[PDB]
């Protein structure tokens, strides 16, 4: 009955910091004053974003940042702690723009973690920045260290953890200790970069916040839900890259863990984490998007789902055709491919030609514009009922979302998440989780409780026979077997004794 984490990003670009104002939404659309006391009480963490790693290989603000203005913005966030003694203002280092393989600062990430001396200088800079600006913990969003850089990343996280723990003691902060989190991959292709060492990555963290969204987008040929909870057999499937990770597992072990192809869903990412030994459910946080992804040039037949499309994938958006009818924020941001939940509500409400439809397998909503051939995948307070029930059922740590400025003006999405976890009068015991496709993989970290007859020496066991032995349930891979389970390759450990 530990409180579920509710971790919301506060993203503010450098130009908005430098021109910070709370009275002109054309300059700063989402100032700190829009985070009311009521919203502050519903959050456990705000991730202030983004800081970077500079060419000196230290955590640093964008050098174009006006420091006085930056401190003013952060001070406004930390003042919110007055409303909620559990609230932390984290800061996030990285993000896609800075840290992707082709990002402007990518080499600084690689180099900062490369050697013990670099790791010390980097780790010290993270805690120095945390203390100088008054933040409550460090969140690292490197998207993503490659398999070869992973050992350095692990050591960097370990070293930051030690320094944060020292700082908690120095400041008498045992009631609200300084924390360390990362934004983790929420799909198997990026996850495969560091998957084999997942337990080492998670060990120094309070949470790993899964980016379980952007699972569809203009870079894929076929439209799809970007954050389906469960799978739809009518939707696309994907190769399971995890089966090629350097795990040292056998064919049967790999096959049971990593069905391929599979449905790229939130459940898949969560289960992929739980399959690894040493990765506790309580540290896994489910990311949800407060925005939708829009596609144009879609066909009818299934409400724009699973259709080819003509949505540019380039950055920046390559022309001035802002084709997402009714999306005023898209004109402001010169990109019709992403729309906040705040804007999507208005688009539904106005005379713009959208239908709201629901996929009861994926448990997510979508908009379809039949006249122009548009499809929008997004999440809302209804999809969040299923995701919140899943968080509770699977004993996850909580929820994370990008970003606070995209909730509607009344903060309905954040209020819904808070309600589903904390409201005494909310009852989801009868909420039907549907017949969407579950990720069926089992690994060492999530063996089901089972029972079976005790193993008997001398007995000749056929293929598929189940026995209990030395604390586990085992299945023969072929027949006929007479060896003791665990003594050779013939037995698969399939379950654990209660």
């Amino acid at each position: 009955s530990t409180r579920k984490a509710v971790i919301g990003y506060y993203f503010i670009p450098t130009n908005q910091i430098n021109n910070y104002t709370e009275t002109d939404t054309s300059v700063v659309p989402f100032p700190v004053s829009n985070i009311t006391p009521a919203k502050a009480k519903q959050l456990t963490h705000i991730n202030f974003s983004f800081l970077d790693i500079n060419s000196n290989l230290e955590c640093a603000w964008d050098p174009a940042t006006n420091d006085a203005k930056a401190r003013d913005v952060v001070n406004r966030l930390t003042a919110l702690k007055a409303h909620n003694p559990s609230l932390r203002i984290m800061f996030s280092i990285g993000g896609w723009y800075y840290s992707n393989d082709l990002g402007v600062s990518h080499a600084n990430y690689v180099n900062a973690v490369k050697t013990p001396a670099a790791r010390t200088k980097f780790a010290q800079s993270c805690v120095r920045i945390m203390k100088d600006y008054g933040f409550d913990g460090v969140d690292i969003d490197w998207e993503y260290p490659q398999a070869a850089e992973v050992d350095g990343f692990i050591a960097a996280l370990q070293e930051i953890r030690t320094l944060l723990n020292q700082q908690t003691i120095a400041d008498g902060r045992q009631a609200l200790p300084y924390q360390l989190t990362i934004a983790g991959a929420g799909g198997a292709f990026f996850l495969s970069r560091y998957y084999s060492k997942l337990a080492q990555i998670v060990a120094p963290l309070d949470y790993i916040n899964l980016m379980t969204y952007d699972l569809a987008g203009p870079w894929e040929k076929i439209t799809n839900h970007q954050a389906a909870l469960f799978g739809d057999a009518a939707g696309p499937t994907f190769y399971n890259a995890l089966r090629e990770a350097n795990l040292g597992w056998s064919w049967e072990e790999l096959t049971r863990a990593f069905p391929s192809p599979f449905s790229l869903t939130v459940d898949a990412a969560v289960q992929q984490h739980l399959m690894m030994e040493g990765v506790p459910s309580a540290k896994i946080v489910m990311g949800v998007p407060f925005y939708g992804r829009a596609f144009k040039g879609v066909s009818g037949g299934n409400g724009g789902q699973y259709s080819s499309h003509s949505t540019p994938g380039e950055d920046p958006y390559p022309n001035a055709d802002y084709w997402l009818v009714g999306c005023d924020e898209c004109v402001r941001d010169k990109d019709p491919r992403i729309a906040s939940y705040r804007q999507l509500e208005q688009m539904l409400q106005g005379n713009y030609g959208y239908q709201r439809l629901w996929n009861d397998k994926t448990k997510t909503p979508y908009l379809y514009h039949a006249q122009n051939g548009l499809f929008v995948t997004y999440d809302d307070a209804e999809s969040f009922k299923y995701k919140a029930k899943y968080i509770k059922q699977q004993q996850l740590g909580g929820v994370m979302f990008w970003h606070l400025g995209q909730d509607n003006r009344n903060g309905d999405l954040l209020a819904a998440l808070d309600r589903y976890f904390n409201a005494a009068d909310y009852d989801d015991s009868q909420l039907d989780m549907g017949t969407g496709l579950r990720y069926t993989g089992v690994g060492p970290g999530n063996l089901p409780i089972m029972t079976a007859p005790a193993y008997v020496p001398g007995t000749t066991y056929a293929q598929g026979a189940l026995v209990s032995y030395q604390g586990y349930v085992w299945q023969t891979k072929w027949g006929y077997i007479t060896s003791a389970p665990g003594s050779d390759s013939a037995w698969l450990k399939v379950g654990r004794l209660a």
